[PDB]
């Protein structure tokens, strides 16, 4: 249930909503996610993602 922000925009991931649009599912992990995810809000890589 770890949440991550994006250190691009501030964006926060959070697995308990997912992100239903880019078919990830609520529940599903960052460490999960597609590798071809990026920020929904602003396009920046999850490398650039921080533990939030
Ligand atoms: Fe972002």
């Amino acid at each position: 249930m770890k949440k991550y922000v994006c250190t691009v925009c501030g964006y926060e991931y959070d697995p308990a909503e997912g992100d239903p649009d880019n078919g990830v599912k609520p529940g599903t992990s960052f460490d999960d996610l597609p590798a071809d995810w990026v920020c929904p809000v602003c396009g920046a890589p999850k490398s650039e993602f921080e533990a939030a």
